[PDB]
């Protein structure tokens, strides 16, 4: 019997994704002594995922709202939304608010941000459409940033020198070089803080240094911001970068995901910061950016943006929730501490201060992937070939085991 | 003085219709009516949120066991299955041959732009961005811009509209369907079309179908409206039941937007029928990639509603009963409207206003008196003639129908 092809017949198997694999692996081993430094998300100290206190508390007082309905929000977002995030950024006093040069725009999460960055960057940037000016991201970093930049139309995606094997931390030797070297006008993709996925962030002084070359080689600033608070409890703080590069008189992206510090993973909250010389240049930009995210989403969800703003706007919720994020951000730190401890106590071979150097969920151990696999085959100790492990992962019940089978893998195998 | 580097932006045009709800809420006269964006109001000119709907978010608030944690790139399972179901009916043969597949999407527009970047990589060779894109004359404005973006460099339109006879030009679709190369991609509104309200019949769609199947043509479903074009979810769907039992792959945007009334929460889903459940894995597996580079995954509010109303038989009996009464208040004032006209004698013979389904009802307005309506009569409503029926209420009933009449006459 005749029959032509599916339409789909050559559409190859595209392939999977290796954490997705871990993932599985790990739920099924059932050896009672399994640990997941794998995940990808705020755990508690009994391994659950944690909704906020103060995000339960807002979902429950808009649910009991008649006043709201479900018609469109704007394309741009919810107002109030836009204006709370950028605020909570770049700080109540900036001068690029007070000068009102500031921007927002409602995204899907961080991702959906730096999508829309990067679609506007392809067309307007540089000239018009020009999808030959380079774009540098951090060696290692976020898998999507490339996915991101690629997909935007962008031909010429290069790499910095960040992270450094040997010393186990910044290699700003490196990454000035490769500044220097940079064509004018190249986009730098840079983590705010809590670099994804080696937890090394440049020191105040180090920021200075890297803004210094940006600066005068008129190199375009792309903040990735999606740990603001999280990382390290202290709002103010983990923005202290973008800060200084408003102060210093940048114009910049700032990408913005509450994902992690409000825990609505889920709800896909995020928002682009635009700060520009002129405020007459943000309607122009806004009106572009208007124009692309109507034929990507058309208009962003409600949810997550509506509990955010609530949130923000009220003091006696935002002052709960800061208070939230500490306890997120003191686990964190007391799980690095509690563990370099261990490896010390342990007379472990090399030095251990990164992990507590480290800034958030995330951190580079500097393992080898013989050492990797050893703990993923022999102690059931699941984590990335990359030797990233998520701090999340460890509890005050698996930190002996952890501890001691790294010690293990790292005095057996070479 | 280093410049900006946004000093050459140019000022972009304002998104028509996502304009005039702005210049409505900020325009102070009293008598001022919005029949433009498409969205459902009840008599009194308000918002309608389901009352099965607030019963499920009242129902989700209170359930502690839910948590914020990713979704699957793809989406909420429960939602995808449900959606899909919805669309081609729990006995396709297509669901029980294991050959369909679903992707949550932001909105229709989501699933739309999804499909797109799909078949601008993955359809007719690899990374073909000269296969024809076929959209309706006139068509939502959006869809231009959908395809336009994911890359493709020929966007036709096929007849549509007689303005004349101001109904279906069935002779010109079919002589566009004959004339387009093999594999041409075919932007097709499975029901309640937008802007005109006017819909091929069972035996005109059967016709269309035949002459796609003999040129290979893709049928790429819109489906935004299901439930609006005759108050029954089971008849809007009988188009994309039709070709998928006829054997045909395609695809299904569809939006549940109006339906839900969600219009916020951004719920979509991208049915896919192939010929055989290997394919569709394939399938699934490169739109992740699609997914992940443009919003990573989907929120989960609306879906979490939608899947919870189409998996318990109360709740989706509830859910039908809320639907029909939208379309019913629109079925009853495509009459009403038409009434009061004859009565005032509009210069005219207006019966389409009646003879057409959704909310929309392409009228036969020029441009210039559209103008007038929304400058001296503060009546926003789009340059096109497509008025939102929904828009109209027993009380500007009037205050509407007599605003027309004056344009056709005195600006005429
Ligand atoms: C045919 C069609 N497809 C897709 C969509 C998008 O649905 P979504 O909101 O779920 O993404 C619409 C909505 N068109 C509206 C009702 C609103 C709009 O322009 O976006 C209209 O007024 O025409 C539509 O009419
Ligand atoms: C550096 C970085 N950037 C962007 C994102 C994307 O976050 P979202 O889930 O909000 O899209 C992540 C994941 N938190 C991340 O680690």
């Amino acid at each position: 019997g005749m029959a032509p092809p599916s339409v789909f017949a050559e559409v190859p198997q595209a392939q999977p994704v290796l954490v997705f694999k871990l993932i599985a692996d790990f739920r099924e081993d059932p050896d009672p002594r399994k640990v997941n430094l794998g995940v990808g998300a705020y755990r508690t100290d009994d391994c659950q995922p944690w909704v906020l206190p103060v995000v339960r508390k807002v979902e429950q007082r808009i649910a009991n709202n008649s006043s709201l309905n479900h018609e469109y929000l704007p394309i741009l977002g919810l107002a109030e939304f836009r204006t709370c995030a950028s605020r909570l950024a770049l700080g109540d006093d900036s001068p690029a608010l007070q000068e009102k040069r500031v921007g927002g725009v409602q995204s899907l999460g961080g991702t959906g941000a730096l999508r829309i960055g990067a679609e506007f960057l392809a067309r307007w940037y540089n000239g018009t459409n020009n999808k030959d000016t380079p774009v540098y991201v951090s060696s290692p970093t976020w898998e999507n940033h490339n996915g991101v930049f690629t997909t935007a139309g962008f031909k010429d995606i290069r790499s910095y020198r960040y992270w450094d094997t040997e010393k186990r931390g910044l290699d700003l030797q490196g990454f000035l070089s490769d500044l220097e070297n940079a064509p004018e006008f190249s986009i730098f993709v840079l983590h705010a803080c809590a670099h994804n996925p080696t937890g090394t962030d440049p020191t105040p002084e180090q920021w200075k240094q890297i803004a210094s070359v940006m600066k005068r080689r008129f190199l375009f600033p792309f903040f990735d911001s999606a740990y603001q608070g999280f990382a390290s409890g202290n709002l103010e703080k983990d923005a202290w970068a973008i800060r200084y590069f408003v102060s210093e008189g940048f114009e910049l992206f700032c990408a913005q995901s509450f994902s992690k510090n409000f825990g609505l993973y889920n709800e896909r909250v995020g928002n682009l910061t635009v700060v520009a010389k002129e405020p007459d240049s943000i309607l122009r930009v806004l009106s572009q950016m208007q124009k692309i995210v109507r034929v990507t989403w058309s208009n962003p969800p409600a949810q997550g943006a509506r509990i955010v703003a609530r949130t923000l706007s009220d003091p006696e919720l935002f002052h709960e929730w800061t208070g939230n994020v500490k306890t997120m951000a003191d686990r964190i730190l007391s799980m690095r501490s509690e563990l370099r401890a261990r490896l010390e106590a342990l007379k472990t071979p090399g030095t251990w201060n990164h992990i507590t150097d480290q800034i958030g969920m995330f951190s580079f151990t500097g393992l080898n992937p013989k050492q990797v696999e050893y703990l993923i085959n022999q102690k059931h100790i699941y984590l990335l070939p990359s030797g990233r492990i998520n701090m999340c992962g460890l509890t005050t019940k698996n930190l002996d085991y952890v501890a001691t089978s790294i010690h293990e893998a790292v005095t057996k195998i070479q």
